[PDB]
């Protein structure tokens, strides 16, 4: 039976910071961010939050659907570690502002950066259950980093999941997973994060190897080089993905350094292009890598892509699917590259004021009325584009506006 | 194909407060809590949290399984609105202390009191997907109310979900759902809650009617009186369920008050017995109602039970399944009634000190070392029973102990 991603759209912020500017101002060496493969990060404005990010990611998917097809969306799963309430899912606001049916299951899913993949797998199982033939699911991974600093971005990726997978056809039952309790990173307080970078790295590699091994036990004769034309990873920053791929290749194939580096460039580097322009966007990062792989790699014949998802805490999953030339052409028409190039480029001064202004929309805020003209220049880049923004919070009720 | 609940276990706290004591001390009329059908609420100790609640609910399920069957659990979903971190699911700690396989998907699911049902439905779809024949799922709804006051309890219910549904066989595809964005209640701050009781009531009734209507459109010829031998509801407090059932009967059947009251006693009252001894335990309340219905109703021949789930914010679902005499006998052996009767009964003085002591384990706590002898009497009721408790938090890492 067939199942997968019918459509994929991305929102990479309205603004970004070139990390060279951060380095220079923060008295670090410029070869640092270069060595880690970080170029830019998306930055959220105070009149934006995970809801507005998610709706803007999803809006193009919904714009294209017939009314009948729009009404077939019967599940909305929001995947996030930047929640705004202890009980209320963001899915309720998303439903409201996209105009979806009231006959719709709505909830939010949490397991650090694994959340997106977990949501995708639940959606896949809805279609495969055949409980409601024709039903689609909308899965949106959305996260903002509202203050590690240099790698922490903002973005969202929306996936429409159905039995006509125009973009990514899932290899059904081809899944391995692995997790265990570990304090690599966590978010025990609002608008905050705690963790050990060295333990983060160890756990990511341990899961990368063991999740793949589980997949291997389930998919007989699979080969780490030959069965996958490209690889996409959860990408905290590019340097770390390069390390993990190097480790996999050394162990699984006894490959030599030069061979490993050529394989990295061919199979992995295409996925990192967009990741370097947004930074780590948590549960949405793997899906952005997929989108990047599709736009930047070669799809003149169908290709298989291996997917590795990881979330601190920890849990992980390795899985796969296929993209055709048709799929790649549809994906190219979304214009991700151009979207990312048109974002406003922040000066260091603007960026520090942005940080200072972010306290007003902290977790738990009861009332706030946003000033859209905080940065008039950023506003020029938004007005008229049909973007959702956060207008206000009144007695904890969030109100949003199309601008 | 077959699917449902293979096993069900409950944890209803180590202590409780008789609400008559609260009334009297709080200068209210005693007919108040009587009129609302509230008798007792479970109360959480400071050395207990949602993790310890969940593990204690799940421990008997796991104790009974062969090693092979234990290893077949490949998904753990924790359903809660009392989370302890913004990214780390409680499922990781639960996995650790029950000893489950590392080849296991782990995440937490949020949509106020709808969370449990959403988790159950995802588990059902895992089995029905047939992606991994033989796989089971463990779904645990767990919540504590750590300070409306009189109705707010603490408890957890654990469900093992598989293709051998010894306890509750699900009617596959018999589902209606309904939700929309509404500010009836929400939890915008830690260890806190905001909401309007009158808007809460309106939304619950609106969803009760529309979720059922959706089920009706999908299940031809179904009848609200005749097709369901019992009804279980999300139960904020019994009076409200009585109101909702009255409303459904009036509208769907033109039934008269005396007929309605007899039907309430026959089909609904059995589900409320255990609910009145624990209070509102959020996402776990419907599953406790199911357990109560099973133990207190008549299962000498198989019976169909209609299930209504609601979560503020809001979303809801109506669904159904069947319990056989065999299932009911297995459920009786769990001894829920006796478990609930053996809890320590708090005086009003002990209860106010408990509230005062709860600040030490608030959301965001980085370090704390618990004094188990806070109430020596409560401890007598726990020591030696194989209960998990929270021992400490050290740099946000929670440590638990079997006692």
């Amino acid at each position: 039976q067939q199942v997968g991603i019918e459509a994929l759209s991305v929102y990479g912020g309205a603004a970004q910071l070139e990390l060279r500017k951060l380095a220079q101002a923060r008295q670090l060496d410029i070869s640092r961010f270069d060595n880690l493969m970080m170029k830019e990060k998306a930055v959220s404005l105070p009149y934006e939050d995970p809801v507005s990010y998610a709706v803007n990611a999803a809006k193009p998917i919904i714009d294209r659907l017939s009314d009948a097809d729009k009404q077939r969306i019967e599940m909305v799963i929001t995947c996030s570690e930047s929640g705004i309430d202890f009980g209320k899912s963001m899915s309720t606001y998303i439903q409201e502002y996209l105009g979806l049916s009231r006959n719709c299951r709505m909830f939010e899913l949490k397991q650090a950066c694994y959340s997106g993949t977990a949501g995708l797998q639940m959606a896949i199982n809805l279609i495969l259950s055949q409980t409601f033939p024709g039903a689609k699911a909308l899965v949106i991974a959305t996260d903002i980093s509202r203050f590690a600093e240099p790698s922490s971005g903002a973005g969202a990726v929306a996936l429409l999941v159905s039995d006509t997978p125009h973009i990514f056809q899932i290899d059904v039952g081809c899944n391995g997973y692995y997790g265990y309790e570990v304090m690599d990173t966590c978010r025990p307080n609002p608008d905050s994060e705690a963790g050990d970078a060295d333990l983060s790295l160890l756990s990511y590699l341990d899961c990368c190897e063991n999740a793949y091994r589980h997949y291997q036990n389930r998919v007989e004769g699979v080969d780490y080089r030959e069965s996958f034309d490209y690889l996409s990873f959860h990408t905290p920053f590019g340097g770390m993905v390069k390390g993990a791929h190097r480790n996999m290749m050394r162990r699984l194939k006894r490959a030599k350094p030069a061979e490993i580096e050529a394989d990295f460039q061919r199979r992995v580097m295409p996925g990192l292009v967009y990741c370097q322009q947004v930074g780590n966007i948590m549960g949405a990062t793997l899906f952005l890598s997929l989108a990047s792989t599709i736009d930047n790699g070669d799809f003149s014949t169908p290709r298989r892509i291996g997917m590795f998802s990881y979330g601190s805490g920890c849990c992980s999953e390795f899985y796969s699917g296929v993209v055709t030339p048709e799929g790649a052409a549809i994906a190219a028409q979304q214009g991700i590259s151009a979207q990312l190039a048109d974002r406003y480029s922040l000066s260091m001064e603007e960026y520090e004021q942005l940080l200072y202004h972010s306290s007003a929309v902290a977790f738990g805020t009861r009332n706030v009325t946003l000033d859209y003209q905080l940065f008039p220049g950023v506003w020029k880049k938004i007005a008229g584009k049909g973007r959702l923004v956060l207008k206000a919070i009144k007695e904890f009720h969030r109100k949003y506006e199309w601008v």
